Order: structure tokens, then sequence, then C-alpha cells
């Protein structure tokens, strides 16, 4: 009592700064002794102790005062009256900008993550009015996760805290006590199932926890299973020669699968069969590949480069036309002495002016200011203005070359200059098969397209011409919009030739350099199916075929012609099957339109006919792995969402089309209302009623089956306004396209959408209260409505306007306060319901996923729910660890899976690939909370709790609250008013109608939602059980049990065989029996889809597909993804990525002389990206099969071992002889010593000294290659640290790679940046130095011993030599793989540790967390700071198993 009074009043001011701010609160607080003064005295105190400590850390003024943004602002003068209302703790300001500091001390990650994030929205809020005010904003927070401070010791604060606790107590124990206040204070400091929270579960999780026990048996005997199951079946079985329908499921013909195909679309598609004239018809489908089968046939361009380079400072209209004079000049100082596109001199930004309306911007902007005296009066000032940007940055000897040509111009000579050149089919030669100059035209059309989003806003003809490039001859483009959008081109040439069609660039960069990879894709491809009945002249047949494939698919790109191609992969799969669907021909129809579509079709067709047609049964296999290969062709197309809304559109539609049929009641409460239950007792109620023939696709789980199901687990048997409408309405008469008016008219989403309170509502609202800016306007709307009445005392649109908007009208007509921002955590878990854990209710959100088919859904969700989450999603998984089918995560399963699928197939058993069907919407958590609240688990209070927390933190699932995205809920509202103002709408486009008839949806809330991926373990667990109880069923009526497995959307069933020899002997039972297991998981929520078969010789578990015995290699898959995966990163890790993808590529059986093709295409890449390349930067373009047993070091090492022949012959055996030392004997320290790292690298001269023989400096100092992260990283501490630390579009990367290496980019030693140019110009020519090529430039092959002026510039003590980075490497390629890698031609704590053994990085690579020679090669790494030697097998998950095609084993060194 008194005495911690007595202790706090003597400890504030004995033990704590005296500081002049903090006096005022320490003298108060030793003046009282009640126990509420004390506690608040105290708590203030200890806030103000952080406040002012953190705002002088930060150096801004701290607001002791309170003083208000706009108290901020005026009290330098500044009158800007109205802003939000804030405090901000810390402030600086200066004469235009302003620095603001919000500060806060959080324990709890989740809630300290949180006031993060609303602080930061707090300082966005106020941006645009700071910025638009004349000042702006220096954006931080001071977010603290401790109380140590400079106002007091730790020891002083950490007892006084202990004080404050101890006082809380006492205090809660008098009548001092706060409801929940006092939780918030104490457990806020004075994981694993937090239970600390009071229990409200009343009156609701009591109906809810009955309906899982109403009606359902959990406990029958272990033989009254067993009849049940008896008369479940053959309950079913007398029902189907009648009553639903032959099971969907039936056997197959080929030729009437074939037939079937070949009749699709009875309309246009219509059997256009000789070969001739399909590719006829092809040549000539779109506009473009019209081209590319045509059969067509340095002073200035670099004055350019000069002319913008200094154009990124400025660009106005005066501007750009004094900056083209400077160039039409050139073009007369070097013809009339004597490109060009007839009107068009190519002018700065790829933009192309006409050389008439130049010549006449003259002449009336000069004239305005004796026009041959005024003669010279801009181009003099532009050159000296120009030059101005001098040296200044690096302005290079570009500057007086201009002053030769620029001076040449006269008013005699700007008479004609422009009147001079005064000149404002092709056919379709078919025979372009196999010409790789079909293809190498794509390769040079697309780069004039790619390189083209790289334009800039920059503001007859105006037309960013950009340029194709191509031997010798170029074309042109013309086009008139920029970014990444829709544009019409064209294509010029010596003749007009307006070749005009649509694209858009994004999708157009997998052939930006690849014409030698795509032409042997497609002949390896052909190399498979050299078959005996295809002997026949037909093999022609198909390489024109698929060639004139590959060019439509690569020259119209769209979603269609992907979606179609993959679904020829199930095609292919049933004619190889031996069951199928009988649903299946309406899961391969498309809408085809744009003839390209249709001839993709036609040329499917009439690859399946031919293949597929007769002599079958002959080479099988090799057709299948032709044509499932040709399936995967899809992926060329790039995976980036065609258009954004219409994916968003379709994503919402895929989410709400179920819960149209079942109930959603838009838009709950916080607090559950009445009308909610009631709609949760309705679905609970239907969805336990689902009678024994289920209407087949419905959510839905029969209480009689399912009581098997619980029974036979619990049982141990199946084991091992008023405002709103007026300002609308007042500009509509002042308003008075007018498709901008029908958006104006649908922006009336704020008499609509008012939803939530927190944050869902997410520009003119504000413009109007600045663009009005008048007398009293924030009063009622009386002189609003006086207008209205005194006005009246493609037109209807207005007039109901205005009866719109007349109707508008007329219808419409204390706690720590301060001490908030301080120890206080405002919102955290306490007292909870059973719908919500009292600060929210789990809500959500949804944005579609990118995939090659079909956008996925992806559920999103706030930190702190995304915590809560995790308990279930790991509680399951904990679980099913205990069960040995799922696959999900359990990885060594797979493995496991792999085995008895390979021994299986290999015999002739069944597989049964099924793949279930809409797993998303027909899961709910009601049927987890069903499936577990009535299983048996054992003895209590350790399994008891625990289970009364996953079935609260299912309940807490159960009531979500999934958001309708912003876009497409305009969108929706869009078309309504379109429609109501003026059918086609479908289901979900008719209840915005009714609801916006009142009031819009905003959130959904259902039971059907089991959000995609969130409870994706939960889901795995009930699929797993499931499926383990089915094939019980199975087993008991028919006589086998057939194991099975799962993904948690996947599955197998690898019947045994006695249900393999009925398919041959008898079908009419196995089809009975693949009706019955679509039966009863139809009575469960498990839908069997369409695409399912059973196929005695193929198999289909997560895309690794089958065939008697090995692995269809899947080609194109690999390539497809190698050739994208080019991302905007230092080289030396796009290089990297690349290095692995080739791996993973080459672990299937992609072959090596296409892996070589596709590590070229990447090196070509950044050779056009000018980037020299230094030998460590793309592997070898010359490899073996030796992916196997070789890291990246052994291909680099490899590299330098022929960049460099025969020195490279001494350095390695010096290593042989520092490894056949070191192991044994000695150094194992001194190496560290004679490593020498501080200085020069005379260690190979020491160190050749120490042990062994003649070695001359040639061998060394010769061998010298340029390295541009030598003492700085480049810009856009090791490596390994940095990676230690960090384990605590594509074609707008690549257009924007090319435009940052150029620039100046490298770092000097003094924080100095050079340019790629100069640096490897200097190296060159200026210097006793020799900078020739090997294929990559190996600059300054001499630099003697570095005896030179050294340090130039940079030039030479920027590079480093080659034979000694040789050295560092085939050694930590010696203790890693063996020690054959001299011979002539583990994880992540344990790297921390030897990191450590060094402890002087430790004190950085420490607070970011909240062997026998690994010492030495984590040395060796640390060092060399540009390859991985130790933290790649640490980044970069290697393979297991690896099988490649045995003519490359054949020739390995
Ligand atoms: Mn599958």
């Amino acid at each position: 009592m008194d005495e911690i009074i007595s202790e706090l009043r003597e400890l504030c001011l004995n033990y704590i700064e005296q500081d002049e701010r903090l006096s005022r609160q320490k003298l108060n607080f030793l003046g009282q002794r009640e126990p509420r003064m004390v506690l608040i005295e105290g708590l203030k105190l200890l806030s103000r102790c952080i406040e002012i400590d953190s705002a002088d850390k930060s150096g801004c003024t701290h607001n002791h005062d309170d003083k208000s943004v706009e108290t901020i602002l005026v009290e330098s003068g500044i009158v800007c009256p109205g802003l939000p209302l804030i405090i901000p703790d810390g402030y600086k300001l200066i004469d235009n900008s302003l620095i603001l500091l919000e500060c806060f001390v959080r324990s709890t990650p989740a809630s300290f993550e949180k006031k993060f994030i609303e602080d930061t929205n707090k300082l966005a809020c106020i941006r645009e009015d700071l910025a638009v005010a004349g000042v702006t904003l220096v954006p931080i927070v001071d977010g603290r996760c401790d109380y140590d401070n400079s106002f007091m010791p730790e020891w002083a604060n950490f007892k006084f805290r202990d004080l404050l606790f101890k006082l809380l107590e006492y205090s809660n124990q008098n009548e001092k006590v706060f409801e929940e206040s006092e939780y918030f204070r104490l457990c806020e400091s004075l994981m694993d199932s937090m239970k600390i929270l009071k229990d409200a579960r009343s009156t609701h999780n009591d109906e809810i926890m009955r309906m899982c026990h109403e009606g359902i048996n959990p406990n029958m005997s272990c033989d009254d299973v067993v009849f049940g199951i008896n008369s479940l079946f053959s309950r079913f079985r007398r029902d189907l020669e009648s009553g639903k329908l032959k099971r969907n499921f039936q056997k197959v013909n080929p030729e009437g699968l074939i037939k079937e195909f070949s009749e699709l679309y009875e309309n246009l598609a219509d059997s256009d069969d000789i070969l001739t004239l399909s590719r006829e018809a092809v040549e000539s489908c779109p506009l473009m590949r019209f081209i590319t089968a045509e059969t067509h046939g340095t002073e200035y361009e670099r004055l350019l480069s000069m002319l913008n380079k200094v154009k990124s400072l400025k660009l106005l209209n005066t501007r750009r036309r004094q900056l083209l004079n400077l160039d039409v000049l050139c073009l007369s100082s070097l013809i009339k002495q004597s490109c060009y596109s007839s009107v068009n001199d190519r002018l700065v930004s790829f933009h192309s002016t006409k050389e008439e309306f130049i010549r006449l911007l003259r002449n009336r902007k000069k004239s305005k200011v004796r026009a041959s005296i005024s003669e010279f009066i801009a181009k003099i000032q532009k050159c000296l203005l120009v030059v101005g940007l001098s040296f200044e940055h690096y302005g290079l000897s570009e500057h007086l070359e201009q002053e030769c040509h620029i001076p040449f111009t006269e008013f005699e000579n700007f008479m004609k200059i422009g009147a001079h050149p005064i000149m404002y089919y092709n056919f379709q030669p078919s025979t372009e098969q196999l010409k790789n100059i079909q293809s190498l035209r794509r390769l040079s059309s697309v780069c004039l397209a790619l390189t083209n989003s790289m334009k800039t806003s920059s503001v007859c003809k105006e037309v960013f011409c950009q340029v194709i490039k191509l031997d010798s001859e170029e074309y042109h483009l013309l086009y008139q919009k920029t970014g990444e959008s829709s544009r019409c081109y064209s294509i010029q040439g010596p003749d007009g030739h307006l070749i005009s069609f649509y694209a858009d660039p994004k999708r157009f960069f997998l052939p930006i350099f690849s014409d030698e990879v795509l032409y042997n894709m497609i002949d390896i491809m052909i190399s498979w199916i050299r078959s005996c009945p295809d002997l026949k002249d037909c093999l022609t047949d198909i390489e024109v075929a698929l060639r004139t494939l590959l060019l439509l698919m690569l020259t119209n790109p769209t979603k269609r012609n992907q979606k179609q191609v993959q679904s020829v992969r199930y095609l292919v799969m049933a004619i190889v099957s031996d069951f199928s669907s009988t649903s299946l021909m309406d899961k391969l129809r498309e809408d085809l339109i744009t003839p390209a579509e249709k001839v993709v079709y036609k040329l499917l067709r009439f690859l399946i006919k031919t293949i597929f047609g007769t002599g079958e049964k002959v080479l099988l296999s090799a057709k299948f792995k032709f044509m499932l290969n040709v399936s995967y062709l899809c992926h060329l197309i790039t995976k980036e969402t065609p258009d954004r809304l219409t994916d968003q559109i379709k994503c919402f539609e895929k989410f709400f089309e179920p819960k149209s049929q079942f109930g959603f009641f838009v838009n709950p409460k916080e607090a559950i209302t009445p009308e909610e239950e009631c709609v949760f007792y309705e679905q609970m109620k239907r969805f336990t009623s689902k009678e024994i023939d289920c209407q087949h696709t419905t959510p839905g789980v029969n209480l009689e089956a399912f009581s098997l199901m619980v029974s036979s687990f619990n049982n141990g048997t199946l084991i091992f306004l008023l405002v709103s409408a007026v300002s609308q309405i007042t500009e509509s008469f002042v308003r008075k396209y007018e498709y901008k008016v029908s958006k104006l008219v649908s922006r009336l989403v704020i008499g609509s959408k008012g939803e939530e309170t927190g944050r869902s509502e997410d520009c003119f609202d504000g413009e109007e209260e600045t663009s009005f800016f008048k007398s009293l306007e924030e009063k009622v709307n009386t002189t609003i409505a006086r207008y209205r009445r005194g006005r009246r005392a493609h037109l209807q649109l207005i007039l109901t306007g205005k009866m719109a908007h007349l109707r508008k009208v007329i219808l419409s007509e204390m706690s720590a306060a301060l001490k908030n921002l301080c120890f206080y955590s405002e919102e955290s878990p306490t007292s909870y319901t059973s719908v919500g854990p009292d600060s929210g209710r789990l809500k959500f959100a949804l944005s579609y996923k990118e995939q090659v088919g079909g956008n996925r859904e992806l559920y999103i969700g706030d930190l702190r729910t995304k915590m809560f989450t995790r308990l279930i999603e790991d509680y399951f998984e904990s679980f099913s660890s205990f069960f040995s089918g799922s696959c999900l995560n359990n990885d060594k399963e797979f493995e496991n899976a792999i085995l008895s699928m390979t021994i299986n197939v290999r015999e002739g058993f069944l597989n049964y690939s099924m793949d279930h069907s809409k797993w998303g919407p027909m899961m709910c958590p009601f049927l987890f909370l069903m499936f577990l609240q009535n299983l048996k688990l054992g003895d209590d209070q350790y399994v008891r709790s625990g289970k009364d927390h996953v079935s609260t933190l299912l309940t807490w699932h159960m009531h979500k609250l999934v958001e309708v995205p912003f876009p497409v809920v305009n969108a929706m509202m869009k078309s309504y008013v379109k429609s109501k103002l003026k059918e086609t709408t479908v289901t979900e486009r008719i209840f915005r109608q009714y609801f916006e008839m009142g009031i819009v949806p905003s959130h959904i809330s259902s039971l059907i939602d089991m959000g995609q991926g969130i409870l994706h373990n939960a889901s795995d667990f009930y699929g797993l059980l499931s499926e383990r109880f089915i094939n019980y069923c199975i087993g008991v009526i028919f006589g086998e049990r057939p194991e099975a497995y799962t993904s948690s959307d996947d599955q197998i069933t690898l019947f045994d065989r006695r249900l393999s020899d009925l398919v041959v002997s008898d079908p009419e039972e196995v089809l009975v029996l693949l009706e019955f297991q679509s039966h009863l998981s139809g009575l469960l929520n498990k839908f069997i889809s369409p695409k399912s078969v059973a196929g005695r010789f193929a198999a289909e578990f997560k895309s690794r597909f089958y065939v008697w015995g090995e692995e269809v290699p899947l080609l194109t898959k690999f390539v497809s993804a190698a050739l994208h995966n080019v991302k905007c990163k230092e080289p030396h890790q796009l290089c990297e990525t690349i290095d692995t993808i080739a791996d993973q590529a080459i672990a299937n059986g992609v072959p090596v002389s296409l892996v070589n093709s596709i590590q070229r295409r990447t090196l070509d890449l950044l050779k056009y990206a000018n980037f020299p390349l230094d030998p460590f930067l793309l592997n070898t373009n010359t490899d073996v099969k030796d992916w196997l047993d070789g890291s990246r070091g052994y291909r680099i090492q490899r590299l330098i071992e022929e960049l460099c022949p025969n020195e490279t012959k001494v350095v390695r055996k010096l290593v042989r002889k520092l490894h056949h030392k070191l192991k044994n004997g000695e150094f194992n320290e001194e190496f560290f010593l004679d490593l020498f790292n501080r200085d020069k690298k005379e260690a190979i001269l020491q160190l050749g000294d120490l042990l062994g023989l003649e070695e001359d400096l040639n061998q060394l100092a010769d061998v010298n290659w340029l390295n541009l992260n030598e003492m700085f990283p480049l810009r856009m501490i090791p490596s390994l640290i940095k990676t230690l630390q960090n384990k605590l579009c594509i074609s707008s990367g690549f257009i924007g790679l090319c435009k940052t290496l150029g620039s100046r980019c490298v770092r000097n030693k003094n924080r100095e940046n050079l340019y790629i140019k100069k640096l490897l110009e200097d190296l060159t020519t200026d210097d006793h130095v020799t900078r020739v090529c090997n294929r990559d430039g190996i600059t300054l092959y001499i630099c003697d011993k570095q005896s030179h002026p050294e340090a130039h510039r940079d030039h030479i003590c920027l590079l480093r030599p080659l034979l000694w980075d040789y050295i560092c490497i085939s050694l930590s390629n010696s203790f890693e793989l063996g020690v054959w890698v001299l011979a002539e031609p583990k994880v992540n704590l344990n790297q921390v540790i030897q990191s450590v053994r060094r402890l002087y990085p430790k004190i950085f690579e420490d607070q970011l967390l909240p062997i026998k020679f690994l010492d030495l090669c984590v040395l060796i790494d640390i060092n060399s700071e540009s390859l991985s030697l130790i933290s790649h097998v640490v980044k970069w998950k290697r393979d297991e198993h690896y099988t490649v095609l045995f003519s490359d084993l054949a020739n390995s060194h």
C-alpha cells in the first residue's frame, strides 16, 4: 500500500534523468498518494519518457504542448485553415518540408504491426494536402518493441513497471476494478493456444453444438456398420435400372472419341481436310502471320544517343522542338554533302515529327523574338545549356563533335531542307516451312514491340516509330499509345505497306531472342514420331502442321488458345485410357471466334486423326508422348491475366455461384443478429438433410452414411445523403463524351454504399470541396434545394437525372486516452463470444492467383487472423501426421507414393486417377466441426482441452466475412444503372439488382466456403479419412480394399488384381463400382469431376504422368519455364536463377543441346543489354551432361579451365599440393594468414614460394578480368551473411534491366558512380592494356604485375586476377564434392555458428534473429562475393533422381 507509493515517490526523482518537461509530471506524481492518481501519473510519465526519447532520437522536436498539425503549420506563419486533425509526437518544420514522427511501443507482434499499418495510413492521409500546400512530409514512425530509453536506465524503468504492476493488483483488489481495460493493462506486459481469455459462449454455441449431434449415432457396433453399408447399397443398385443415370461412366471406342471430337461445332469448323488447304488457310488467318511468312528482300545514328541522354531532365511543348532543330540541321550537312522515314526525322524520344511542322514552328517562335540576324539565337543557347549538363555526372566527349554539325545552319539553307525529300500487298509464299528465317523475323518483330513499353508519356504523323533491325534492311513500327495497354501497330517498308494489327506488348517476351531454341524443340519432337504407320508421306504433313501451329500460337496469343491446347491432354489421356466420363465432350468446348482459333481447332483435329488414326497399338507409347507434349505446348503463352477487371469479375463469379443456390446473407453485423441465426439454422438444417438419391451436384452430407463414417472411426476398425445526393445534383446542372457523363451517373455509389465502419469505403468528392470553396457549404442543403426549385421556375438521361436527383433530395430530406500511443494497446483479445474474439469476426478478402488454364481463387487476411488460422491449420497437420495416407507436405510420403504408383503401373492393374471437382465451394467448416466434435479422442485435460479450442476456432471460421472486391461492385453497379436507364444478365447480376433497389452488398458470409488454401490442411485431413472409409465400403461390398492417396485436391486409387481381372472379364460390374464410388462421395461432400479416368496404363498424381514403367518427360513443360523467369536483378543472380532452372530441366529429359541453346539465349539477352561477359556470368556453353555431380562451382571452374587453357595448368597442381598438405598436418589457420586478404594478391607468389616450384609472375598478373562489383555492389558486408540474414510482369522487368545496367551503375571506392562504357573503353584503348575477346572479353590480358600509375581513375584497381579466383574456387570445390575436381580432363544453423567462430560480423548477424573443414569453406565463400560455394545448398534445393539421354553420358569428360 503506502510503502510502494513511497518507493515510487523516492524512485522517480532519484533514478531518472532531470529534464525540463519531465519535471512537470515528476512533481505531480510525487505529490499524490491515492492509488488512482498514482497510476495515472506514473503511466503518463512512462509515456512521456519514450515520447521525448524517441523524438530526440529522430531529432524532431517533441510535441509536448499538444500542438496540432495546423498549429505546427501556423506557428511558422503558414496559413492553411482546414486539415486532418492529427497530433504528431515529433515534428521538425522547414521552409518547404515537414518531418512527422509517430511513436508507439507494442509487445505482441500482431498489435505492433497493426498500429504500424494504420499509423502509415494516417500519415499518408494528409499526403496530398501537405504536398499541394507547398511542403512535403518526411514519412517516418517510431516502431519500438522495448522500453529502453535515454531518460532512464533499464533497471529503473523495469522496477518502475514492476511497482505499477503490483499496485495494479492492489487496486484491482480495491474498487479500482476495470471491466476489461484492467486486462489490457495487466497482460499488456505490466503463442501455443492462448487460453487467457474469458468465455462468453451462450445460446449460440449450443444450437451449433447440437446440430452436430441431432441424428447421428457415433457409436455403432463393429458389425452394425456392415449391415448399414449392405442396405445403403442394393437400395441404390436396384434404383439404377430405372431411376437416376447410367453412372455417367461409359467405355471408349477410340474411333468414337475421334469422330465426336471431329463433329464438334457443327457450325463453321466443318471438316476442311486437305492439308494444303488447311495450311493455305493458316498462312492467311490473322494480319500478322501474313508478314512472318512473306519473303521480302556512323556519324549519325549516334548523335541521337547524346541528344537523348539529356532528355529526362525536362520535357515540355516549348522543348522537344528546338531539341529537334538540332537534329534536322544534322540532316542537311550530311545529305547535301552526299534514317529518314520520308517526311519524318527521328527525334529524341522514339518520337517522329514532320519535317514541315518543324521549319514552321520556327519563323513564328523565332520571328516573334532580321531573321538571318536572328539566326543562331537558339541553336547556340541549346548547345550551351546541354553542355551545361557537362562532366557534371560525366558528360562525355560527345560535345564538341556536335559543334561541327549544328552551326551549319542558315536561312538560305532552311528554305528547302524539308522540301527536298517530299515523299509522304506483299504476298504469302507458303513454302516457309522449316525455313529458319520465318521465326527469325518474329524474334525481331517482337523486340520491336517489346522494347515499346519502354517509351514514355511525351505528351500529322506523331507516331512512336521504333526500329525493326534485322540483317541490313530495317523496317519500322507506327503506333500512337504507350504504356502496357493495347494499340493498333503498323509496319512500314520502302513502299508504305500498312500491315495493321492489334496486339499487347506485354504478351510477346517468349520469342524475344529465341530463334534457335524453338526450331530445335519442334524438331526434336518429330524425332519421337518416326513411326511405322506414318513412314508414308505424312511425316512432312505432320511437320508442316506442327510448325504452322506453333506459329499461330506464338503469333496470336490469347486465353482460349491456351485453354484449348491444354484440354487436348484430357482427350489423349482418354484415348490411351480405358474408361471415361460420359459428359466429357462438354469439358472441351469453348466459344471459338477469331479465325486463328478455329484454325487451331482444325490443326488439332488433323493431328489427332493422323497420329491416332488407323494401325493402332503398334507404337502408341511414342504417339502418346508426342501428343501429351503437344498438349503442354500451351505454356508458351504467358500466364499474365489478359485483362485485370475481366479477370476479377470471373473470379468473383466462380466464388459466388454456389452461394446463389445455397444461401448467403449479404453484409452481416459484428453482433450476430437474429436473422443470421435463423439463416444459419436453416442452412445447417438443409446441409444435414440430403436423401439417398442426391441431386448429385449440391452441397450436402447425408446423416445416414455420415453416421457410419464417424462411428467406424470412433470404433477401432478404420485405423492401421442530405449531402451525397445534393453534391451529385448541383453539378449535374452545372456540367450541362456523354459516356464520361455515364461514368458521372455511375459514380453514384455514395447514396448506395456506406458500409461497415473500420475501413470499407476506399477523388472529386474532396475536389468539389476545394472547387466550390464558397462561404456556407456545410449546413443543411436548404440553399441547394432552393436553387433546384428556382431553376425550372442523347438527352433523356438528363431529364430522368433531374427526376432521380429530385427524388434523392426529397427522400434524403474515461480511459487512457493520451496514453493510447503509449504502452497501452487499445485492441486485443478478451472475453470472446462464439462468433468472434471480441476484436472482430475473422475478416478476409479475395483476389485471383495467376495460372495457365484458369485464374484460381486466393483468400488473404490481415495478420491477426492469419495468426489464429495458423492454430487450426497446424493442429490438423499434427493430427494427420499420425495417419499414413496423405501427401501434401509430408514430402517423404511422396517418394513412397511414386514407388507404389510405379510398382502398380508396371503390371497392369487399374489406376483410378480421379480428380475431385469444385473442392473449394463444396466444403464448409461446419463439416470439419461435425467431424471433430463427434470423434472420441482419449484421456482428458490434455486432449479434452485444445479440442475445445480447435472446435472454437472453427466456429469462428464459420462466420467469416469475405469482401466483395471494389472494382467488381463498381462494375456491377455500372451494369445495373446502364440497364435501368435504357437481356443477358447472368445470375450474379440480378442479386445486385434486388439489393441495390435497397442496400449495396459489401460482405458475404455463408457456411459453404472453406477458403481456398486457408484451411488447406483441415481439408486434407478430412479427405484422407473419407477416402480411407470409402475404400472400406467398397472393400466390404465387392471384396477388395483398394489403397488411395491424397493431396487435398487430387487422388488416386490403385485397385489390386481382383478388381482388375473384371474389366477384361466383365466391365458390367466395374462400371457399377465406379458408379458407387462416385455416389457415396456424392453423399458426403466429394464430387468426382468428369476429367477422371481409370487408365490401365496411365496415371496423373499432382502432374507427374506415367506410361508403362518410365515417366513422360514433359520437355515442353520445363523449356517453357526456363525461357521465362528472367527477372530484373544483378546479372550475377539473374544468371543464377537460370543455372538452377536448367538443372531442374536436365533433371527430366530435356536434352543437353537444347539446354546449351537456352543458356546461349540468356547470354545473348545480356549481351544485347551491353553488359560485359566476365567469365563468372553464365555457365559454360559447352556442357557434357555434367549437371549431375557438379555444383555451380564445377561449371564456373570448367569455364575458367578453357577460357585460359594452359595458365590454369600450374595453378591446378599448386592447389593439388595445398590440398595434399592442408587436411593432414598443417595450416588450418595459418592459411588465413597466407590468405593475406587485407592486402594485395601477391599471395599467389608467396604461396607458390611457400611449398612449391617455379611460378612466374605471368600466370598470375596476366589473366585479370574486369569485375564490376569489386569495391561495392552496383545500384538498382559479404554475401553469405546477407543470405543468412534473409533466413530470419516479366517483359517490363527486362525492359528495365536494359535501362539501368547501361546507365551509371558501378560504384567507386569513394561512393563515385561510373558508366560501363567509359570504364570498358579505357581498359581497351588508353593504356598498355590488351583487351581482346574469346566470346567474352577477358580485358587487360596482361596488366604487368599491376606495375603502373595504379588507380588511374578506376579501371586498374577495379579488376582482379583470374588464376587466383580459380585457386580459391578450385579449392572450395575440393572438400565439397571430392578430390577429382583437380585432376586433368550442412544447414542454416551450422553456417551461422561457423560464421560466429570469427565473432566480428556476429555483432551484425545476431540481432536479426528476432564440422571438420566447414570453417575453411565458409571463409573461402565469404571472401568470394560473387558465386556460391556453401550458401547455395541453403537457397536452392537440389534434385534427387536423375535420368537423361544415354547419348549424353557417352560424350563425357
Ligand atoms: Mn490430377
